[PDB]
């Protein structure tokens, strides 16, 4: 998994035109007072809205609360195989726990038209504390879960987040510390 | 930041002769029996060792017992600007908090004979729960303090982990997501 500001990961898209449109996409989400950014933030809560960039990527923009406890065993456990998230916090605050999937049981093994596997909860994986403007990548080989609160930002139990779950291809995404 | 089981993440040390050989050491060093496995596991408590590998990488070899509750403001946050570290757990558990270098507020400016930045802590962080075969790799605007234990491995206070911390120089590493077009 990568996580970081995505302010400090822009290199991560450049040079590749695939890719273009998307960190276009992702600059403007965060702009306040863009055509994006308006239309995430206006979301009505538990809902989502699909927005297709190009070369098999699509974005599902999302709103609503947070629903579990950190120190629980609660949590939707998951990861894929055709797709790579790229999760964009848009407003707001996400926990969110990662684990490889070789430490993870399988619940319900691959379905291909969902494109997810679930897994039992490991309520003791790292812990990614995603506010406003970060970014966190998922690979096949990550378990994630979202949706937590910690103390410190509890207010998003009752107050809705906003955010963009970016899926593209693996077959794009090919993660290397060189060119 | 990159976290990841190193057995997970080879595919990222491909294409060029310097991370082949940064990716050889952090295999050896998993491999019991292996050289370099039994010497950092020979470590006495509080030591630590360091490897040139070549071009310019080199690793410091550590062991310690975990000293900071994850609850608590204790903890060393720092981060660098001539090496990228990759911190690879041999034996034991380690929590390690991270934060991006633009939320925290720098306590010590850049030392470049040390290749450190210190920062006030930021104790609510992300929280990466760094099990043996485990690997975190912080780049140059990932803050990061280590040591940390959580309530599921808190025997590591007592019982000393294993480490390699290897450093690489900022030049051979170059994060992409694809193929430049
Ligand atoms: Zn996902
Ligand atoms: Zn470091």
């Amino acid at each position: 998994a990568i996580f970081g500001e995505l302010s400090s990961l822009g290199h991560l898209f450049k040079k590749t035109q695939e890719l273009e449109i998307l960190h276009e996409y992702l600059k403007e989400v965060m702009q306040k007072g863009s055509k994006a950014n308006q239309r995430v933030l206006n979301l009505a809560t538990n809902t989502e809205f699909q927005v297709p960039l190009g070369h098999g990527i699509f974005s599902i923009e999302q709103s609503y609360c947070l629903e579990h406890a950190k120190e629980s065993e609660k949590g939707f456990f998951e990861s894929h195989k055709k797709y790579v998230d790229f999760q964009l916090i848009v407003k707001g605050v996400e926990g969110a726990k990662a684990v490889g999937i070789n430490q993870a049981v399988i619940k319900n093994p691959y379905d291909e038209k969902r494109d997810l596997i679930v897994y039992e909860p490991v309520s003791e994986a790292s812990f990614l504390r995603l506010h406003a403007g970060m970014l966190a990548i998922f690979f096949e080989n990550d378990a994630h879960a979202l949706r937590f609160y910690g103390e410190s930002f509890e207010k998003y139990r009752e107050e809705p987040i906003f955010k963009a779950v970016v899926k593209a291809p693996k077959g794009l995404i090919k993660l290397k510390l060189a060119a």
